[PDB]
């Protein structure tokens, strides 16, 4: 666990780690999608009198 | 010529004639196109100022 934390911190520092090396491939799992940010954007026109 | 004018008048009277009988096909010739009747059609909307 300590070693895993070690390269976890190393990766989060900004370095590249290939976790496929010790994490094995397994069956399919339906992961949730990306969580997007949202600011409402809209343009409305004007009308003649 | 007279007989040709005769069934030409008959055809223009409203009936249909298969003129392929006395007029066999020949080599290709580039013909003009249909002449349309043209009137100006357009929309010119307005807007506020």
């Amino acid at each position: 666990r300590r070693l895993l934390a070690s390269m976890g911190e190393l990766f989060v520092r900004g370095i590249d780690v290939d976790w496929t090396a010790m994490v094995p491939a397994a069956g399919w799992v339906d992961l949730p999608t990306y969580a997007f940010e949202h600011r409402h954007y809209w343009l409305e026109p004007a009308e003649p009198a």
